[PDB]
């Protein structure tokens, strides 16, 4: 299972950058490079000088998008043209399963779409599998300068997964929670306190 993990985050509402973020005496980017140093997986870093800032740190895979794109979908583009299929995760959500990601990847593969998102009255797509028959349709959004996601969705084969499917791997579906404002800090140290 290939894996990307998009840490290019800069941490607006929380006043610094999320892989620097705090979590029970963790940085955030050591968070996700713990849970997902098992898979085949690469971290997509905003830009270079992030991922040369960062692997002078950790040996690990650090990519970026080739032609300076900003955003989540250039993330995502980055990751497809790098090693092709696989599932995202953005850092913003630490607690991701495994379980759960494991699942996303193994369904969107043999479901034949161009991505699989979970989906309960609205989708998350930063925790979705995509195939790299949608790489395309990201790219033209990016050179075309759309920062929506669901706009070049809409061109696309897209599975809609109901995230109620997922409970059984993640019982209170807490892969995701995700970490933008001052609240989530808070209930973010509770929720990996209690773990
Ligand atoms: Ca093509
Ligand atoms: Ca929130």
């Amino acid at each position: 299972m290939k894996v990307a993990v998009l840490v290019g985050g800069v941490g607006r509402r929380i006043g610094m950058e999320k892989t620097e973020v705090m979590l029970c005496g963790k940085k955030l980017i050591e968070w996700v490079l713990e849970k997902y140093s098992p898979f085949q997986t690469v971290f997509v870093c905003r830009d270079e000088k992030q991922a040369e800032k960062l692997s002078s740190r950790y040996e690990a895979e650090f990519i970026w998008d080739l032609h300076k794109g900003v955003g989540s979908i250039a993330g995502i583009h980055a990751a497809l043209r790098h090693f092709g299929s696989c599932v995202v995760a953005a850092i913003d959500m630490p607690f991701v399963k495994p379980e759960v990601l494991e699942h996303l990847y193994k369904e969107g593969e043999k479901a034949g779409c161009d991505a699989l998102i979970p989906k309960h009255d609205y989708p998350e797509p930063l925790l979705a599998y995509y195939a790299e028959s949608a790489a395309d349709e990201l790219e033209r959004a990016i050179l075309q300068g759309i920062r929506k996601i669901l706009v070049p969705l809409e061109r696309l084969n897209v599975v809609y997964y109901p995230v109620e499917k997922l409970r059984k791997f993640d019982k209170e579906l807490i892969s995701f929670f995700n970490i933008n404002t001052p609240d989530d800090l808070k209930r973010a140290e509770e929720i990996c306190s209690k773990m």
